[PDB]
């Protein structure tokens, strides 16, 4: 329950999230709260992955492990949802490769307003609203609202013909992500 403090005057600001010993349902959740006095625009996120693990278990596809998570994203000032259940693989492809398929994904669901040209997604708001929204930046800027994340492993229910949680082919599966916050200038360039 513990928040983390990403501070944006910082040459590089990730998170990252072990997913280990997890089974369907399970969720992970991590508040952010950012801190500032440069002129920042957008703060923009990205993810990637790594050092996936079979341990035993069925699967042995990075990317199929990878698809089984899915993560929402809100900023709190009512709370305004940005990413809604979104799957972890195709915000991987769309922020990290600019995939447009995999954007067209996302794109079912998310506000554009929040989607950066370069496929990665902004988290920052004040009040609900992007800085750009707002008619010029006061001679002190408003701190962003705080970030809430929570990334879930879907739970299928499914069953073969043999009566058995075709899901529990990722039983013992394990996988690392990193999130990365780029804060960027008014003209689009990172800080």
């Amino acid at each position: 329950f513990a928040s983390g403090t990403l501070d944006l005057s910082a040459k590089e600001n990730s998170a990252s999230v072990n997913l280990s010993n997890l089974k369907p349902g399970d969720k992970l959740t991590k508040d952010f709260q950012f801190e500032n006095s440069l002129a920042i625009k957008e703060v923009l996120m990205a993810l990637n992955y790594g050092d996936f693990k079979a341990n035993g278990g069925s699967n042995t596809s990075p990317e199929d492990f990878l698809s089984q998570f899915e993560v929402t994203l809100l900023t709190v000032g009512p709370k305004n949802i940005i990413l809604d259940d979104a799957n972890l693989k195709d915000l991987y492809l769309m922020s990290a490769k600019n995939d447009a398929a995999a954007a067209e994904k996302i794109k079912k669901q998310i506000d554009p307003k929040f989607l950066n040209a370069s496929g990665k997604v902004n988290v920052a708001t004040i009040d609900g609203k992007t800085a750009p929204e707002y008619d010029g930046v006061p001679k002190t800027p408003t701190d962003f609202d705080q970030v809430q994340m929570e990334i879930q492993f879907k739970d299928d229910k499914t069953k073969d013909e043999k009566g058995l949680m075709v899901q529990n082919k990722y039983q013992g599966n394990s996988i690392k992500l990193q999130f990365s916050f780029e804060a960027t200038q008014w003209n689009g360039l990172t800080i």
